[PDB]
């Protein structure tokens, strides 16, 4: 009931408390561990309320107080009345900053206290959704100096008023399927670069074209914008050694910013919430364009550097994907767009756990998705023990738009 | 009930009921994954339901299941632990007990041989003269020359558990570390507290880089003594580089055979607490594992410095670099030497085979995800985007603690 953690690289140990304050289910049972599983009304609200504006009220030095009391009080004469209820900026806020505290596959989350949060609980339109987003774009993005930021579009009321950003991501580049049978721009959006075009979208059918935007906004059908190419960053890949590098012709974005979550905060459901921070370089380098149902690169990469393809055991591979992601960050760097290494954001990490630990009582975390993708066990976290439980409020995934939306 | 899993580089979706099979626990409940933590006398009571499960899957496995031998077979052992409070294996089980183990050792890469292993019987052992006497012969026999072959040597059951046969060494063949007084290590630091054992014990250690450990031996509950496997038996490989003429210089060099020798062995309740058991070596136990975590031998810095990489920033990847290249002079060595060894690419894809032929004809294959998905170049191999269904099944191999920390000294 009381657990340690290990880390093996240097034998520290941390006691981990929080835990216990645990309330959402894991997937896995005594008989099963499910770690590497992808995805594992007024009564029900009030409870969910009350634990939350109980941390909230603790968190601020003022647990037990006339504040605490009448602030419960309210929100449960609102709740009985209204079935809802809505939070104050200062609560939307901590909310905020706490699901991403809380996320526990997230290891960048040393930034955690420092989110920009936007409210965005007065827009009625996509129209409205898309100012709102430009907005966060431009602020996020700072030519470069990228700011993590969150925009909060109001919470689900009824389930058939839902606000959804259509898009996984702000950002992303078009996939196309060619009569050739193979794959043009990105493969993992080749559905959604339908529906665009389903609804509308005129592709330019191109190998990098950023998506329009798909916006929904009270339950009603979703509405396509063009984000102004002035405010989408991206950044000309080049290798600091191989000047065939640039030749590929790959760029990648700046800002990632996620934004097909769902934001609970004590019991309430906000279905558009995106939030942006900025890549760890394998994000790029290693997963979009390395994995097989991604760009997939690596062949043509290894092709160039003229390595012994033959063996799987030249690990040439290995090498071309040290070397593409070597590019990613140097390009990134150059061009003064924010972005950290592996190395750095897992050491950042360690030092970030150790924080929690000493002054929240642990950290949940999720060390099939904290390792890097490559190069495991030279970065500090793999020989670090983690906890992975689910703390609220907390980003959680939810279905595909389409595959709901009562047209 | 029925659980799916999902490959999703594939989208293969693959269907576990072996899992209802599953008895022992995992660590996790509903509240918390305990996923990636690393280690999360028996009575006549508890014994007979072992042995019958036992039993009931061999005879399943034989298609004798509900037949006479098998009915009489149950008998006997029944008989046999209530009038000695234990019980023997047939051969035939031992074996069948040794493979299954393996099968079911969920953090292994390499379960695609588990059908082709070797079964040493050394139940007749009394002596650890006779323990270093099967060893040597596993060895050689495991060896054979450099084209390996799995094996594994089961020594006599725990009893009242004060009696335990044990090898003291974690492998067969390792490297002796040794701290020096200014505070760095000489040798393989995983090994400094055997080490320090071995030279209390009598062991004269030459105080190099790559001394090959004594093995200590431990027989039906006796101090462990002190014995050297011969030299001509210890395969060993220099580590070059195929392109790069320093890399020799670094005075590198590993042994050919893992032979993993401090795990406890269960099956049918049975506890084999001595079951030294042998593969080969997939290339980044080596290389990344043993040369580069900084509780090792740590030569990233000085492999880095050699291949003259941008060392002031991280951000150069110079260490992901250097990782690469001491990886391909291991592979390159074993391979030029004829020394049985697998890349992480070859090993990941064959497990993924195996566990899909596994789903299929079994029912099921545990894995833990942790374990399976190599120390680099995670995401590139397929197991990395292949869900996984963590569970124990018997006969399984068990972590027992360090024979240092529990035995009874004579003296
Ligand atoms: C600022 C720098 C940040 C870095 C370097 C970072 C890093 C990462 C990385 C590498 C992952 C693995 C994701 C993948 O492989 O697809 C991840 C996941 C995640 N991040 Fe962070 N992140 C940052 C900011 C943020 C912010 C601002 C939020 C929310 C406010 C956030 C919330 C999450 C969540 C919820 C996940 C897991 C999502 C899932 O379960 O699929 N992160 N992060
Ligand atoms: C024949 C070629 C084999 C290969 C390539 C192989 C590969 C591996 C690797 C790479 C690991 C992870 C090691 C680590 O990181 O510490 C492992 C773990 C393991 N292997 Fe295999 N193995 C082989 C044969 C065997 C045999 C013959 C047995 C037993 C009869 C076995 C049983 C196990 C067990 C029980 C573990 C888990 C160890 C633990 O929980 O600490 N393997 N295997
Ligand atoms: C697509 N992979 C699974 C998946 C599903 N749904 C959301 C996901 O988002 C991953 C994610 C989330 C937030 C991030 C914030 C910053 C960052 N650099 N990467 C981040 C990556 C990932
Ligand atoms: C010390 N490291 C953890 C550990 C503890 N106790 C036993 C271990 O065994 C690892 C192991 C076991 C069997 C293997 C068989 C073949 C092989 N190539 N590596 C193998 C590696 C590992
Ligand atoms: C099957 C496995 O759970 C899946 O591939 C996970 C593994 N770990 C990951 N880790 C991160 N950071 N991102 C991912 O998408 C995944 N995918
Ligand atoms: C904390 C973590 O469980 C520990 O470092 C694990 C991670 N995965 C591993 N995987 C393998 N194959 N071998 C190991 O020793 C480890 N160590
Ligand atoms: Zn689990």
């Amino acid at each position: 009931r009381f657990l340690k953690v290990k880390n093996w690289e240097t034998d520290v140990v941390l006691t981990d408390t929080l835990h216990l304050k645990s309330t959402l289910e894991t997937g896995c049972t005594e008989h099963i561990c499910m770690g590497s599983i992808m995805l594992p009304t007024k009564d029900q609200l009030f409870p969910l309320a009350k634990e939350f504006l109980d941390q909230y009220y603790s968190s601020i030095k003022r647990f037990g107080s006339k504040a605490h009391m009448d602030r419960l009080e309210e929100v449960n004469k609102e709740i009985e009345s209204t079935s809802t209820y809505q939070l104050k900026d200062t609560e939307l806020i901590y909310g905020a900053k706490h699901a991403w505290r809380n996320a526990s596959r997230c290891v960048g989350r040393i930034q955690w206290s420092k989110l920009q949060v936007f409210d965005a609980r007065d827009c009625t339109t996509a129209h409205g959704m898309f100012n709102y987003i430009c907005n966060h774009v431009k602020y996020a993005t700072n030519k470069g100096n990228l700011r993590s930021a969150i925009t909060i579009f109001p919470q689900r009321t009824d389930g058939k008023h839902d606000f959804r950003v259509w898009n996984s991501q702000l950002i992303r580049y078009a996939g196309y399927k060619q009569p050739d049978g193979s794959t043009l721009g990105d493969p993992a959006n080749v559905q959604f670069t339908e529906i665009c075009i389903q609804q509308g979208w005129k592709a330019p059918r191109g190998r990098f074209d950023v998506l329009p935007l798909l916006l929904q906004a009270n339950g009603n059908d979703p509405e396509l914008f063009q984000i102004p190419p002035e405010l989408v960053l991206e950044v000309p890949i080049r290798h600091p050694k191989f000047d065939w590098f640039k030749d590929l012709g790959l760029k990648w974005y700046g800002l990632p910013a996620v934004s097909n979550m769902l934001l609970e905060i004590g019991g309430l459901e906000f279905s558009a919430c995106p939030f942006s921070g900025w890549y760890m370089g394998t994000e790029i380098g290693v997963r979009d364009y390395c994995d097989n149902s991604r760009y997939n690169i690596l062949e043509e990469v290894a092709k160039k550097m003229d390595l012994d393809m033959r063996k799987t055991s030249s690990l040439w591979k290995d090498q071309a994907l040290v070397e593409i992601n070597i590019a990613v960050l140097y390009s990134f760097q150059s061009d003064k767009v924010t972005i950290v290494d592996h190395h750095s954001a897992t050491e950042s990490f360690i030092k970030h756990m150790e924080n929690e630990y000493r002054c929240r009582g642990g950290c949940p975390a999720d060390w099939v998705w904290i390792v890097p993708p490559m190069s495991g066990s030279i970065t500090p976290v793999f020989h670090q023990e983690m906890l992975n439980y689910r703390l609220t409020p907390s980003f959680e995934y939810q279905p595909d738009p389409w595959n709901t939306h009562v047209w």
